[PDB]
């Protein structure tokens, strides 16, 4: 019965082995970059409109050519079987439920047919590997299975410096594989080689400089992750959303640009998209919810997030996801 | 013996039950515009003047065709029986006697016509109902029973999200009712609708856009309070005093802006004045006086308050609230 | 031994009834002003230049006529006899020594004329009386015994409402008296009828707004100090610190013009220097030191200060307070 | 087996005794200066770029005519037999197996001739000494014995006043000397006699201001370090890095310009790099290796550095110190 996502942080803590929680909640480094994903959203103050008819507010968006109930995604968490034994099934069954997509990783510790079997018309995650081949059949599975976009992660060269993991000297457990096998640095000629191969939308996630944004316009993506992937990457990466704004000016709606880190209500939501935000991704919180109670953890994190979502629209006058964008905001402090 | 406004809000912490005074208290989401609004005035400093004539300081202003004896007044803060058992009936005659005016809310625990028989020129505060006809007859009621100005509250479509009030499951006790009676949201029209059938001022209580603030010149408001309903409407709206001078500014003397959120001595006055203010509203400080000592409580209160506007003007050169608010100001930083 | 400011401060904690600590310590309201003197210049930054020679560093000014021997003079504090038997005598004696000037305050402990027999050329800080006639009296008065300038305090129309002195009920002890004798608002005429009547250099203190430190120029003022009353008036008044660049440019050497609130080091004293100040007032480190050690303390922390300016100096590469003038800053965080 | 640089700080406190531990932490007067130089390193934000081509990263620089495995080198610090027996020669023999500059320091407690024999083609920092001739003894012997660059420090006219010290009456034990013995204010004429005894390149180490930055250009200078002494000089003094991005401007390649001051990661090297330093020294980390394990210990700190900025790099798109220079950066809070 929770009424904020705090809630469910309480509740995975005490459920899961502290190396497990440290895994989902640790950043690279100093966790600088973990701290100021959450410090930049509560800087940003909304400009809310009034007296606007609100006689049919609708969260929904259209992205990628499918109708959204939010604008809001479930982010790529590798490993979901470390929450809890069904794993991404439990989670991508709770995001169809709620109309929500569903990113499906290539580090899933279910396959990505198995997930995409559950419907929802999920998204996949695309990690470069050594070989163009096997990085092309990962994309051609995806698409096989009815995935609707490729979500290439652009900013995982390598994996970042986890101190938790490495002080808990943490591994997975041997229960927990990469189902989808039975890694090299991505380039621009890589992203080609994706477009290329496949007519689903190509979202690069993980842009954060103002002409890589351009460039992924230039390179034929149909959106872009504005991230730093929660703080697990650079540390000292800027969070997404300080460059969100400067992003959207930028690519003037030659693609999505969606950001992530650090959403923890639907006043998050409504500040991401007064920045300009097509939709956001919501990770460490999901993962909670699974940990806590599995799929109906996540439907009520899920329900939870539309209910704020649409308080937050309504109490700011909107009655659309687009007039959310066009809210303005006040930067203010601590 | 009150020396500040804090003593009084240990004293009402003291003696009401705990979920009573939460409701009191609290705000929506994480508090993050309750904080906000104390945050936004601290960092407000103001340039006296010094070596002005002080011989007549005078506290007075005119509004909606009144004297008032501080340009301070009562903010509409409904149920207030949950508070004391004289409710209303105990802080409508302090503010007579203190020359303040006092907003009867449309959720007020005693009727709004025994509330104006206490005298004082009341002003009354709207909720736009279900249909417009009840809330015209509201309208007329008030006006009929000698309120002297509509407060329209317009940034509450609906009630916020007040995790208090839902971790307690709060509810009003069976001795606190509605005794106006025996919602919808408000539009541009519905203000129109107001207009037009009373030839009292009406003044717009939850404006934060400046267009918005435009526009109800435009629509023939009287005034307009620049607030964010005391953090309890959209957590992370801005808090009124970050717009109060741009609001100011725009509506280049079109209608009274008066602000609230946060103000805790004369000084907060002071300041609220120096960014432009007409005058403020005081909401949980006089329910702290309420719940203290009643009547009694709230006159102590009033007279803290007259005490503390006179100190700040008179040190800061101004022997009026106008010459209060040609004060500049600075921005300082905690 | 002390090797800092701070090292006193305990030493009076520990001497002094907390009464008497807190109305040394204490401002007006929340202390605001108080606090925002120290964080004020916590928050500048010098830019130090290299490579100066440095062969004759001297720390002295020539103000108001006279040299002294650092740009420092011990602020105007009333009632000195409250922190230590000698009261007045302790500070005047250690000052001379030190080649300091000390301000006599109209409210002293000990007669002005016992002040200034110590020698050491001190100054009179006045007071606006009821009549100009007895005002223009302790002029003269002071006049007549060596003092050579009249440091008129222009912010204190009436004392400040200090919650500290309430909430204690804080009365001058039977044993301490207004010496000088056997107060009303200061306008722009009285500031006339001084300048008159003397031909000693007049000072104004407590000029926060540029367009007053204008004035007091064209009002034939020798100087002025830019201060908030070490935050014991208006509670929300700017810091003197951060209107000080503002000011000294605005006044473009018409007068002196000094700083205080908050300076308890050498460093500060620098700060305020590269700032533009001419001299700083030091007050309640005075009164520490006088608590703690009587004219010896005050002694030691004159000694203090003036191998910290003398440090603070060389390091930056000034070998003049001139230089020290000439020094860029940099506003910096926390 | 330690993960970041704040294990061995915590090593370092346990083995050495606390005097000497506080001689190696503390900063002069209240630490202000200490203190922001971490603070400004926490509020820059690296934006990454991605995608680019990382098939031979490397954190090769060429600096004053030889190639340096990173863009670092070992700050001077006096004395380091206080830290550990073997002292300047455990750090240097790591230093130099790791491919990273050494600075002799003049205080060094093993004679320069013996710590040069060491190899790795060591630096000679410079105090001027109160004879030009004895300067210049220094200088040539440095150069006799093989050292590559001298690190004139100009920001040491003396030293600064370090409370800790004081309180400690800290002074050397007997065991430690001053071994390249058997101190005058630098001036611009110092550094002239310097570069025309030496065609080595001569660096100025603690530069602030841009126009001394710029009038080391034109003395002839092949470097300079733009630096506050690690907070050990003026208190208040800017940190290096507030001046840095400044300091390249105006200086627009006519030298090397290096920062120190607080620099504890690879992501900090990263940033100080971004806003256009050269490379950094790095003092106080390399001092807590020594004491807590000797040469090892700094093998161990200077590889975990290396791998933190080859992580940094990649993980910012950055194939080459050069490339990271032309990353931009955002400012952030806390
Ligand atoms: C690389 C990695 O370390 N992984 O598993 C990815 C991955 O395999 N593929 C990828 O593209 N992103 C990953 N993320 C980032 C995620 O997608 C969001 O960017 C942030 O979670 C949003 O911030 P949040 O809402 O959590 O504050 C992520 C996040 C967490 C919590 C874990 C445990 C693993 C990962
Ligand atoms: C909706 C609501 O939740 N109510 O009862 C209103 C309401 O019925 N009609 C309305 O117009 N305003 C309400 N307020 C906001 C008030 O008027 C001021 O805006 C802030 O109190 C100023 O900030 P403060 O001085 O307290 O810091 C309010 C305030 C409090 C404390 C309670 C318990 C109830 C309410
Ligand atoms: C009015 C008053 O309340 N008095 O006694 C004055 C006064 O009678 N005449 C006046 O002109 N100033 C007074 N001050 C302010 C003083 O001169 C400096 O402005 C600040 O002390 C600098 O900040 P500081 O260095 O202390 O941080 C002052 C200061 C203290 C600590 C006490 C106990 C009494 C007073
Ligand atoms: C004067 C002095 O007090 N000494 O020994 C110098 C010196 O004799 N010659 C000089 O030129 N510099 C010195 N420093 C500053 C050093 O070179 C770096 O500027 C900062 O250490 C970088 O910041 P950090 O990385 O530590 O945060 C320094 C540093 C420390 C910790 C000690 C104990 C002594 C010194
Ligand atoms: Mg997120
Ligand atoms: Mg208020
Ligand atoms: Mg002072
Ligand atoms: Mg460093």
């Amino acid at each position: 019965t929770y009424v904020s996502l705090a809630d469910l942080e309480r509740a995975a803590r005490d459920v899961l082995p502290g190396e497990i929680f440290d895994f989902l909640a640790g950043g690279s480094g100093t966790e600088a970059s973990l701290v100021a994903n959450r410090t930049a959203l509560e800087r940003v103050f909304v400009i809310p409109r009034m007296l606007r008819d609100l006689t049919d507010v609708t969260t929904e968006i259209d992205i990628f050519g499918r109708r959204a109930a939010l604008p809001m995604a479930v982010a790529p968490v590798a490993y979901q079987r470390l929450f809890h034994p069904e794993g991404e099934l439990a989670v991508a069954r709770a995001a169809r439920d709620a109309g929500v997509p569903y990113t499906i990783c290539t580090l899933s510790s279910v396959s990505l047919e198995e997930i995409a079997a559950v419907g929802g018309r999920p998204w996949f995650q695309l990690y470069w590997l050594r070989d163009e081949k096997r990085s092309l059949d990962l994309v051609r599975r995806a698409e096989d299975a009815g995935c609707e976009a490729i979500v290439f992660t652009v900013d995982v060269p390598w994996m970042g410096r986890r101190l938790r993991d490495m002080r808990n000297g943490f591994a997975l457990p041997e229960w927990v594989t990469a189902a989808n096998f039975d890694f090299a640095p991505a380039t621009w000629e890589s992203v080609e080689a994706v477009r290329a191969h496949t007519d689903l939308p190509v979202v690069l996630k993980g842009i954060l400089a103002v002409e890589d944004a351009r460039r992924a316009v230039d390179a034929g993506a149909g959106g872009i992750v504005v991230s730093n992937h929660g703080g697990r990457q650079l540390d000292g990466a800027v969070p997404g959303i300080e460059m969100l704004g400067e992003i959207v000016a930028a690519v003037s709606g030659g693609c999505e640009v969606l950001v992530d880190g650090g959403i923890r209500s639907g006043g998050d939501v409504l500040k991401a998209t007064a920045l300009g935000a097509s939709a956001v991704l919501v990770g460490r919180p999901v993962m909670w919810a699974l940990a806590a109670a599995g799929q109906d953890g996540v439907r009520q994190l899920l329900e939870l997030l539309a209910e704020e979502v649409r308080d937050a629209m309504g109490l700011a006058g909107c009655e659309s996801v687009g007039a959310a964008r066009r809210l303005n905001t006040k930067l203010g402090v601590v």
